[PDB]
């Protein structure tokens, strides 16, 4: 559609901050994303014209919202809105996988596969139920470009894995995976894909269906949705044949202390009041970025990428961790004799909102042998000026430092 | 004492229409509305510093984290807690099920019993459920007399040594019962019986001093204490947060990851797996606040009022049944008529503007023991009055009449 980015950052209020008597450089979107005013009015006018549960006429219009915003959220994906499961992230999504479907499978001898640049949202689950089942957990190599080594990959998947995890996007490195043929050759092995969605969806359409996996997790906040929300995508035959995750009201269908009767999913894994609010902003975060086209996005930040890029290229003594030919936005580096906790302490002195620390991604870090990075990431409400800003604060950051 | 008509003024959404009619929201136990100080809270938070918390850099995170930490703090002195023994979730249903995941499967063995009042919602039923179905516990019934009370004879009789949870609720959705959870909690400690108490129904109606119950684990939820959709808070013995393995993995909840070996953190972090609902609980904390400001004794006194003038007039309409007319009660009202369907009557009210429940409300044995397929539900808010009370007798003389 070719949106004008200069009007759409106009809907996001938050840009408009001043921090440290500054006009704020908002860098920081893959810890979290800002949000529309679309989004924000959607929330607001909820609790102020309908809040109710999900009946009478508020009940009603509050029930149409939440099922909708899940209809909604499932064009998003192009799935079908009874395989999505609502949740309040992509740490909840992953864990619901690793109760339900590993811990009552997994057993001595069998092996979890899992990338060495997983988000610990998909390695801690992993290693509770390997830790209560007798089942082991091997890494999947990077190489220092930031890619996953396909060929190790291959030959890692032996009979004995029963379950890869694997990022679509690494959240520090940027790096787009080729999950689509990676989910591909695990499932003519047998083996259950668990995909963290959580930085593909923000930056670039992602046909969830069509990639062929098992399990696919994302979190509302970092695509211009509320806090709190998130979905599992799954298999219809894997919901139906999975146990009850958290127990409670509203993924029930009949209560007896003789016994009780589940409703099939999605609300099967619902547990009690969702929520709901949260859940109508997503809908609507869902339907905003469609609206822009999530092509035009991914092409709107790899426009944004490249100057950044280019211009960080030119720092005397700099490295960006992560240069895989395919990535989002997201740029970790490191600059020699500068410590990174120090690089976004004076950055933000200067207005600007990075983040320097180890991501919660330690093994990947421990593979670059890194106490930290310092991750500028980017969406499409930033701008090529804010760029040109940003050079100038680290070149004096740099200087103070000297 | 407050006024309460400005008091009422806070919650815009009270303003609006229905089919023409004003609105008469008599549905709070289902959810509450909100004051504008929570409502503008959230707002604000998306407006003008949304970040994410814990491990704090730039200005915004740094604000972020204060207004996030900073509502464990109000919900604590709130519920007369520490702060370091409140996890916060996402509503009473996670709370309890945290309880059941990482405190009953990894302990309850076969021939262990969990005892369960009949007045339980699902939430405090469900969740111990599937603890029998991977333990091999078994699940035995507290049970109630005919006026919604818990029969502490036979409670007493239930607690036996083979007993090792009791999921008491401290006050009932269906019959507004409050249940004496201190002598319980004391009586249960004496047994060796872990108490799981459901506070959803009593922290937005009376002040709750948590630490004086003398449970092990309290369970609250926040979009019916005038709070954001998505929030609650679980409340235990700290030794009971040290002892138990954590729940949901991820991050914050850790301390150092290897796949060597993962160190976590201690609670309450422990508990909370990856980004919290940062908005969501900067707003609860401001309804903690709103609350404490009132006085929660005062809406105690304020709603009591609302009830009796109800109950008094209520009692009036003949072939009238209020199913829980226990000694000491919440301002919950659940009823059936003669002749009158609970669902008509829900369908019909509403026509009128009034906002009430009719169904099972997710207590399905409840209403198996009354051998009651449904009842009619209007349930008062401090911000509810004495005029919508006698509007509502006026709506339900019509609906009766109409049908």
């Amino acid at each position: 559609g070719a949106p004008d980015w200069d009007r759409v950052r106009l809907d996001f209020p938050l840009l408009m901050r001043e921090v440290h008597g500054k006009p704020l450089v908002y860098f920081d979107n893959a810890n979290t994303g800002q949000k529309p005013v679309q989004v924000i009015g959607a929330v607001d006018e909820f609790y102020r014209r309908y809040n109710a549960n999900v009946v009478h006429a508020l009940g009603s219009e509050a029930t149409d919202a939440y099922e909708g915003a899940r209809n909604t959220l499932a064009r998003f994906l192009n799935v079908r809105p009874s395989d999505l499961v609502l949740c309040s992230g992509t740490t909840f999504a992953i864990n619901l996988v690793a109760y339900s479907w590993a811990l009552p499978r997994l057993k001595a001898g069998d092996v979890i596969l899992i990338t060495r640049m997983e988000h610990h949202a998909n390695i801690v689950p992993w290693q509770l139920v390997a830790q209560r089942t007798g089942a082991t957990i091997r890494v999947a190599e990077i190489t220092p470009d930031g890619a996953l080594d396909l060929d190790a990959l291959r030959a890692a998947m032996t009979p004995e894995v029963k379950l890869l995890a694997v990022t679509h996007v690494s959240n520090v490195l940027g790096t787009v995976n080729p999950v689509r043929e990676i989910c591909r050759e695990a499932r003519k092995r047998g083996i259950i894909t668990v995909v963290d969605g959580s930085q593909a969806v923000p930056h670039r359409k992602v046909d969830v269906a069509a990639i062929g996996c098992d399990f696919y997790a994302i979190t509302g906040h970092k695509m211009c949705g509320p806090t709190g929300t998130g979905a599992l995508w799954a298999r219809r035959e894997h919901l139906d044949a999975m146990p009850p995750f958290l127990g409670g009201g509203e993924m029930i269908k009949e209560v007896s202390f003789d016994g009780t009767v589940f409703n099939d999913a999605p609300h099967k894994f619902e547990a009690g009041t969702p929520n709901i609010a949260g859940f109508i902003g997503l809908g609507v975060a869902a339907d905003y970025l469609q609206q822009l086209g999530q092509e035009n996005v991914e092409a709107r930040e790899a426009e944004l990428l490249a100057h950044f890029t280019e211009e960080l290229r030119r720092v005397d003594g700099l490295r960006i961790i992560g240069e895989a030919p395919e990535k989002a936005a997201v740029v970790s580096f490191l600059i020699d004799g500068a410590h990174a906790h120090d690089l976004a302490t004076l950055l933000d002195l200067e207005g600007v909102a990075v983040r320097s620390g180890q991501h919660c991604a330690h093994p990947l870090l421990q593979y670059f042998g890194v106490a930290a990075t310092c991750r500028a990431s980017l969406a499409f409400y930033n701008t090529h000026a804010e760029i040109e800003r940003f050079m100038t604060a680290l070149t004096k950051v740099r200087k103070l430092l000297g």
